[PDB]
């Protein structure tokens, strides 16, 4: 045995099955190694006491990864990968444009797009759920906020999805490559909608972002990053949810069925789908000073990967975790899907309220969803994600 092959039994990252399914080896490494040093010096902590006291420490820096991460590097100018003081400001220029009562509204056109799909279809019909219930809803609906146009959902999905195979704790040969030809083309086309807007500005958060760096509130690196990866990623880990969503209401039908049944109940049902299939099963930090975790002294500097996906089943806070159960009591009813600390998502608030719009369309028109072949997925070991989901609505 060697501290590579005792890796590869423990998180064999490249493997299929783990892709597909890595809650089994999870388990393992939660009971029996909660805190792991891999070979490549990365500390992985997995028990959820671990990951919900220590990931949110002030000591916790985000910059390294980032500033080291090629194409992904434009994050470094986004609340993502910046620390405080400076983060609170990045932060506040899009808090102030998602709190409950504005996002009530930008999921109208959420709502919009979903009814139209479903008027326009036959009885019995297959919808492809991938694109047409999640990825183009959630892209216009954040497309509309910034005021950018709104009709590239399909390259932006594209692109986004060749970004993230660098993202991978084991990278294939190119894929950094092609993040940097996925992220050309996304800066090229987020500098023409800019040029557009300097001559005609319009008064969403694109222009919000770019008054704010005119200001000197923040940079206009930082504003054209933000809007970059606001406009980017406004479907993919929130259309992620919503086709999980879409698949337990088809295995599980009693829970589509609750749903419809018991307003009180759907967000804690979509918390439950949350707990359960997070699109980011991980994150980086970088201490600034030494730090024991587990009786594991951790010095200033090392890589600590806090691995949402496994804490989330964590049997001392959540009994049955493989099991789904909206019913859960209050102090087992929450999750680190969206992260915590300052950096907690800034897009939760409008997730939450897409994911629960999508829903609430399908339950006000249909009683039962189906698979109408299994799905096709293309998950790795950072990110989950969908290729194509045709169900039947009946
Ligand atoms: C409208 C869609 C979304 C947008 C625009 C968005 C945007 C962002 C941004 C800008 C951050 C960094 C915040 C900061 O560093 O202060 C963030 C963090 C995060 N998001 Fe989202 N997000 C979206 C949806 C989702 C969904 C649906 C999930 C999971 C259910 C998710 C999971 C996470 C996690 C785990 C983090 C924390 C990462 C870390 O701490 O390093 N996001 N999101």
């Amino acid at each position: 045995m060697t501290a590579a092959s005792i890796d590869r039994e423990l998180v064999p990252w490249s493997d299929p099955e783990f892709r597909n399914n890595p809650y089994p080896w999870y388990r393992r490494l939660q009971q029996d190694h909660p805190v792991h040093k891999l070979e490549d010096g990365t500390y992985l902590v997995s028990r959820y006491a671990d990951v919900s006291h220590f990931a949110k420490l002030p000591i916790m820096s985000v910059e390294p990864g980032w500033a080291d991460a090629g194409p992904w590097a434009v994050a470094s100018d986004t609340a993502l990968g910046s620390d405080p003081p400076h983060h609170t400001v990045l932060r506040r220029q899009t808090n102030k444009w998602f709190t409950p009562k504005l996002v009530d509204g930008w999921v109208r056109t959420t709502r919009e797009l979903v009814g139209d799909l479903l008027d326009g279809v036959e009885a019995g019909q297959v919808i492809e759920a991938r694109r047409d219930l999640a990825v183009v809803p959630t892209h216009v609906t954040m497309a509309r906020v910034l005021q950018l146009p709104e009709d590239d959902a399909d390259a932006v999905m594209e692109a986004m999805f060749e970004a993230m195979l660098m993202q991978s704790a084991e990278p294939a040969d190119g894929d950094v490559d092609r993040a940097a030809v996925a992220f050309g083309y996304l800066s090229a086309r987020v500098a023409e909608m800019l040029e557009d807007k300097r001559v005609n500005p319009g008064d969403g958060l694109a222009d919000s972002l770019l008054d704010a760096a005119r200001a000197g509130e923040i940079t206009e690196s930082e504003a054209i990053a933000t809007i970059l990866v606001f406009y980017a990623v406004g479907h993919m880990a929130i259309g992620y949810l919503i086709a999980s969503g879409i698949e337990l209401f088809a295995r599980r039908p009693e829970v589509f069925t609750a749903f419809r049944n018991d307003e009180s109940a759907r967000a804690a049902i979509i918390n439950e789908m949350v707990r359960m299939d997070p699109p980011q099963l991980s994150f980086l930090r970088f201490p600034t000073e030494d730090v024991e975790i587990g009786g594991v002294l951790i010095e200033a500097g090392s890589p600590i990967r806090f691995m949402i996906g496994a804490a989330n089943r964590d049997p001392e806070v959540f009994d049955d975790p493989d099991v789904f159960d909206h019913t859960r009591p209050p102090a087992a009813s929450r999750n680190l899907s969206f992260g915590l600390g300052p950096h907690s998502c800034a897009g939760q608030i409008i997730s939450r309220a897409e994911a629960t719009t999508v829903f609430a369309v399908l339950a006000e028109r249909y009683e039962r969803i189906e698979l109408a072949e299994e799905p096709t997925v293309a998950h790795n070991d950072f990110a989950r994600r969908y290729r194509k989901l045709p169900i039947v609505l009946s």
